[PDB]
């Protein structure tokens, strides 16, 4: 996993994002739609949504951004002990939305991107390689959940 010295880095990185999770998961969303459009097929409820005009402007979207930052901030409040957490979101990403382990990779990166956009000064190499370790290691478990579930990990 990381050390204490690395989940810190992470935890005072997420400080930032909690000062406005709204902003922050729209543009989380809007780069995961624009970065790669067949993650878009995955939500039918922003299917119809296809200008970055439109995708602003939705307060569905900004709301689903707020639902996936607040879901990471909880596991990664955890550092590293989220068996309990990751189990129920594997369980359902797998099962009923039906989301291939590399759509978590995609949002990985744009969740990068964001915070390299917003905080460019302020989110460094260090902060960076911890906060790509830490989801990394998120999207490891889940991918092992996956695998015992019977899906491709
Ligand atoms: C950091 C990664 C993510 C987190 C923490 C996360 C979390 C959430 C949670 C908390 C919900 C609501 C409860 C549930 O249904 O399980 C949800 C709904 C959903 N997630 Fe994710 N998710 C992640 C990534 C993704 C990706 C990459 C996709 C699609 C490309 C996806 C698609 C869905 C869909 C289709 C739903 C239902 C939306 C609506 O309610 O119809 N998720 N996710
Ligand atoms: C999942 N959003």
């Amino acid at each position: 996993g990381l050390s204490d010295g690395e989940w810190e880095l992470v935890l005072k990185t997420w400080g930032k994002v909690e000062a406005d999770i709204p902003g922050h998961g729209e543009t989380v969303f809007v780069r995961l739609f624009t970065g790669h459009p067949e993650t878009l097929e995955k939500f039918d409820k922003f299917k119809h949504l296809k200008t970055e005009g439109e995708m602003k402007a939705s307060e569905d979207l900004k709301k689903q951004g707020v639902t996936v930052l607040t879901a990471l901030g909880g596991i990664l409040k955890k550092k590293g002990h989220h068996e309990a957490e990751i189990q129920p979101l594997a369980q359902s990403h797998a099962t009923k939305h039906k989301i291939p382990i590399k759509y978590l990779e995609f949002i990985s990166d744009a969740i990068i991107h964001v915070l390299q956009s917003k905080h460019p000064a302020e989110f460094g190499a260090d902060a960076q390689g911890a906060m790509k370790k830490a989801l990394e290691l998120f999207r490891n478990d889940i991918a092992a959940k996956y695998k015992e579930l019977g899906f491709q990990g």
